[PDB]
């Protein structure tokens, strides 16, 4: 809606350095969808180990980035449960298509499928220059 | 029937700190299986951010650890392709049951399902346990050789 | 009884990258403590000790033992509402075998003497890896 | 000639956590260079500048531009087979806007004189100037 | 008349790994400040600048002086209850000698002009290693924010 | 000038970041003694953890700092044994007198006692004041 910067992401997510993988939330509509973006700089602690010969953002950290963007969605959609500590329950149908490299802007959109009580299921996609880098059919989450 | 120590691991996998998650390979049968373990300590760089109120090993790092073990199996199963930089192509059927906490040993088995010299296309299943109970299942991991 | 990592941080002030007790698996107040440290290649100190070969620094096997000793002192007698304990002295440290990534360091400390509200405690300590003695400490002295 | 990071580390000696150029998009030898720095929350410095509010250190934006300058000098003339370039002096540094996480800092350095070399530099975030550096002086050593 | 690291943390918001003042050995309000930064090989920036040879970044030397300047400003006049000082501009920076591991970066910053009205302060800065000048800075402009 | 700078220390000791704790050797007499200094800054990875509430250099890191200085000594005393990885075999008579804080210069001296298993003694000063005593360090 209005844009929501980092200082306010740290108020929603319990995550911190080196494991906060969302820089900005550019569009969020509660109970439907969220769009955020992660900047990929060589100046991140994980590159030095993946890999020294060739820096490629771990596929698992692109899941984690989406999974955190998905989290921001759930915790703004309903905060009657005042517990920001969400855990990944299950993930299904992850497909990585293109490497994500330093200097790239990872643009990510996750979409809610169902909510209950928590037990929430979301879909996720990430793009670098309008090309699909990673698909996630279903991310499940629990309190 | 040898245990493989860390220095030899670092000769197989191109992974370094802070993203190498195999501490030891304790069992490995080429073209078939692999069993190793990751030691979970409070003194790993990720636990400060996940989370400061409660320390829990990020389930994706478990995926990575299993993937890295799977990775080991592939490269000691067939290294005509002298390229160690493997990339995750897809993961499927991931269920996390139990939290992995500091002090735990994460024992991991991954099983090769299919391998094709075609492109470096290998499919693998995997389980992660802490104290004989299942903490993670992975139905299918797909990897591509560069 | 059984002290998990979250409860460890409530007792000790130690934080990353210098908190070297992952679990306390047996404790008896004013007598003994058994805890454990998981040695993984994913610790910041391994990159610098050493690149060619990874061996857990001997001084960190002391500190770990010293932190587990501290825990015992603080649970044994907490009339002194001060958690910041300082190393006073250490005596008769012998390293026998290397501690490597993949290893579980089993540690036990035994309280020898405590002088109440003077903060002067003395303890012994032994660390194990697969039933094998990897570090011995004759005497750790602490100041509250 | 566009340059990715792997090749950047072949030109610059800078490494983690003090390599502040992620890509080189345009490079004209002896004339101009344009590159970008991705400002993400997952950088080591942000934890300390500041806890309460995250703002890229102005000194690092200079540094980012400085290395951008450094590459340009090296790919202009490398009969000096010495990649170690030192900051000899900086002038006319003006910070207009803070740089925050999630920003793309775009950078253009211009060579002025090479004998010892002199360069100007500008940094953009969404077409808007966030930093001006009139003169960066460098000494090969 | 010397303020140690715990107190520096009460004045400055800067934290690890971007706090670059270890001690303030002399400070006179509205006029001058003298402090020192200890250069150790066990600093996280050394690994990247550079692997082949360890040299404390010219830019960080700026930061350290600026930070020392920062302290001076905050203890000169604290009616503006705001410790987040931002660098507005820096002028006439000349680096003379490399600062190496093992060196004690002794620093002096001197206030020139302050307009309480706005939140704008101007300071010169000098750094010495063994009484030898390593860094000159003619002007460091700051904005209270 | 009897000194050793960091770039030369790194050729003698294998140790690297974040566990190299000797910034400079200032004096060295083979088979007798060695003087070195470690700079203690707030910009060191360990201070964030020990402690957050009050920054004090771990007693153990003062041992290691003196140990590494003692390690440089044995290696330059006699490098017929072409092996730089020295292991601390034991340590005895460690007493810590004063807290070492950020801002301090840790001035260390180690002295060779016996070489066959090498034994050495160690002292650390902070502004002439004695902060650490090590009766005996054993090396293998
Ligand atoms: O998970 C990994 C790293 C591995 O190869 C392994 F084996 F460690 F899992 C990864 C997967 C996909 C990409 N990608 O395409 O961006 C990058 C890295
Ligand atoms: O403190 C060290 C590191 C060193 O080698 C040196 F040189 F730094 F002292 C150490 C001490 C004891 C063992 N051990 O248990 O065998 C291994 C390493
Ligand atoms: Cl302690
Ligand atoms: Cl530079
Ligand atoms: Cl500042």
């Amino acid at each position: 809606d209005t844009s929501i910067d980092i200082e306010d992401i740290k108020k929603i997510l319990p995550h911190r350095y080196p494991f906060l993988l969302v820089d900005k939330v550019i569009y969020m509509q509660p109970n439907k969808t969220i769009i955020g973006l992660k900047q990929v700089s060589t100046n991140e602690p994980f590159f030095n180990g993946h890999f020294p010969q060739k820096q490629i953002m771990p596929g698992v950290l692109q899941i984690e980035a989406l999974a955190q963007l998905a989290g921001i969605l759930c915790l703004k959609s309903d905060d009657s449960q005042k517990n920001n500590l969400f855990l990944f329950a299950g993930v299904d149908g992850v497909r990585w298509k293109k490497p994500v490299l330093p200097g790239d802007t990872l643009t990510m959109q996750a979409n809610l499928i169902s909510f209950k009580s928590g037990i929430a299921k979301l879909s996720g996609v990430g793009y670098v220059n309008g090309k699909v880098v990673i698909n996630i059919s279903e991310m499940t989450f629990a309190l």
